[PDB]
């Protein structure tokens, strides 16, 4: 029944699960067409994608407020390869899109549509500890549609780590994003550095997008892509979604926004299994994450 739920929702797509609607015209999202100065956000989910889509935005704008505002973030922003028939349409709201665009995925990079390679357009990828990654995916599975119920936190955790989840594996996303990192075309960041020193991330942004870093710009941006502004931003908390597709009664988008949350959710056993599991997927990458 459960894995029976799964199988209604998910799909897979060049070996990798998916949402089923993705999937259904996943030729659009193969054949898209990028233009040189198109910009890729890409994350696994959860893993503060909004955050810096906003902070880019920002720089976009030289810090622009009431430019951000004039219209909710997954139309400012369009979410690459999403789709609902015909009730939301990523591909053709980048095709009528005026440049330069920025675009939002949360593909593997053997996934991504190779005009962008081929383009060789700007890339931003941004990950986030696994654990807290986990736990975020959850109350998102729990709050959304299109979602198998997912059981238990670690009957959740246990999916997650086989990968069985929408993009597939954690671990072989990031570690497959930092091998393409190592390119100049693509900057990776990390979502505790993001909490940690914000203005240092903010400044490497600036310099990344060939812009000039001012103080006044720079402090714009970081109040209003703290939290508590975006939590409260109907244009970037999602809350102009109706409840029955993003049902934010049960868990706000911008739900807590802190690194660790996870040590409020596994358990001590849990934490060591996943820890073992975590090192034997891990070990072979000079990749390396905090988990605080
Ligand atoms: N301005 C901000 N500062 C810190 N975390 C943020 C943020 N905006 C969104 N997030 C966090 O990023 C996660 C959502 O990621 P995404 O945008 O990729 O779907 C959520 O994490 P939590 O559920 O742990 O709070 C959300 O709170
Ligand atoms: C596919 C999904 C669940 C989604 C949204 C975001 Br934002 C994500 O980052 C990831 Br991952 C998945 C979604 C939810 C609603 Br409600 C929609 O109306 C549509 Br169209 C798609
Ligand atoms: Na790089």
């Amino acid at each position: 029944n459960s894995e029976l739920d799964y199988y209604e929702k998910f799909e897979e797509v060049h070996g990798i699960l998916m949402y089923k609607d993705f999937v259904k015209y996943w030729d659009n999202v193969e054949a898209f067409q990028a233009r040189p100065d198109d910009l890729v956000i890409a994350t696994y989910p959860k893993s503060g994608t909004t955050w810096v889509s906003e902070i880019v935005y920002m720089i976009y704008k030289e810090g622009d407020v009431e430019k951000c505002k004039e219209d909710v973030i997954f139309n400012r922003i369009p979410f690459l390869e999403c789709r609902k028939e015909n009730l939301m349409n990523g591909v053709k709201q980048l095709d009528e899109m005026n440049s330069p665009r920025i675009v939002k995925t949360h593909l593997p990079p053997e996934l991504l549509p190779a005009s962008f390679w081929e383009k060789d357009c700007k890339i931003i990828y941004l990950c986030r500890n696994a654990k807290d990654v986990a736990v975020s995916f959850y109350y998102f599975f729990l709050m959304v549609a299109g979602h198998p119920n997912p059981g238990s936190f670690p009957e959740f955790v246990e999916k997650f780590m086989q990968g069985q989840v929408p993009y597939g594996s954690w671990y072989k996303h990031v570690k497959s994003w930092w091998e393409k990192g190592k390119s100049p075309r693509v900057l990776f960041l990390f979502y505790e550095d993001l909490k940690e020193d914000i203005r240092k991330e903010v400044i490497k942004l600036i310099h990344f997008l060939e812009r000039k870093p001012s103080e006044e710009l720079v402090d714009r941006i970081i109040h209003h892509t703290s939290f508590q502004e975006m939590k409260n931003n109907p244009s970037t908390n999602y809350t102009t979604l109706p409840d029955e597709i993003m049902n934010q009664k049960l868990s706000p988008f911008m739900r807590k926004g802190i690194t660790g949350d996870w040590k409020n959710h596994f358990t001590e056993a849990l934490n060591e299994k996943f820890d073992k599991h975590y090192e034997q997927q891990m070990k072979e990458s000079t990749l390396k994450f905090r988990t605080e």
